[PDB]
């Protein structure tokens, strides 16, 4: 597709939101339904290496992120994490965020994939 | 203290870092050594309450504070996340994010958290 995801390029087609410095896009394994990332656009691996504006564009959009996927996916809460090095356990060396919709007690095919995102891309 | 946190004050004491809309404090508990947390000063309750300058302050803070006690206390990765919301397990009604220095394998007196906080105000 036309987003960078550490080593591989993800379909605009999962991607919900886009920015002047970021995305959001949604799971090939949520682990909560909504589990969704949001990520700078510019491929960096830690934390640290984001300028403050994409900094600040990571969670200003991950802000509204959380309130579209609590809102579609009946959350009551929500979870945000960072695993920030591969000591946090961090799989894919990308700043991302992982956001997913709290619920008291609590694989699909790249079309389930993209007709989610569709879904999601309504509340923006 | 003149920090707020919820419905307790903080010491001042215990608070090694404040901005223009933000502040980072020590812990009573420290799940790991560092395990320290950056709040907005505006004891906002949910995440979607922050208005977008507090939370670009919010994360430039944590992007700050996270550098600090990576190499303060030794670790190779870091572990942010925001317990948004009481299904999220949020157990202090204000936002706030939990910065955690992460290495390989893995209570106190106000004194002990004083004696810290001094320390980490170095590296500001
Ligand atoms: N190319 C990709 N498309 C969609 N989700 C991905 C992709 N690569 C990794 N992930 C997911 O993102 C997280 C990275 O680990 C897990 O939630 C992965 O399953
Ligand atoms: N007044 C306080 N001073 C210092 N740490 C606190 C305070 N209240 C809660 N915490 C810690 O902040 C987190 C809230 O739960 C845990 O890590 C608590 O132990
Ligand atoms: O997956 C979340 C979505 O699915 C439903 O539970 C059933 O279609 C919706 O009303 C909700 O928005
Ligand atoms: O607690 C972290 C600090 O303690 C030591 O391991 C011993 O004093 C330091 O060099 C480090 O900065």
């Amino acid at each position: 597709m036309s987003f960078r995801f550490g080593q591989h390029l993800i379909k605009p087609s999962v991607v919900f939101l886009k920015t002047e410095l970021s995305f959001a896009l949604v799971n090939r394994k949520p682990v909560v339904p909504g589990h969704v990332l949001v990520c700078p656009l510019r491929p960096v691996e830690r934390f640290h290496d984001l300028r403050p504006d994409e900094v600040a564009d990571l969670f200003q959009t991950t802000q509204r992120v959380g309130t579209v996927v609590e809102k579609h996916f009946h959350g009551t809460s929500l979870t945000f994490s960072m695993q920030d090095g591969p000591e946090a356990g961090q799989t894919v060396k990308h700043v991302h965020v992982h956001v997913l919709p709290r619920k008291a007690g609590d694989w699909r095919s790249e079309e389930e994939m993209a007709a989610e995102a569709a879904a999601l891309r309504v509340y923006f």
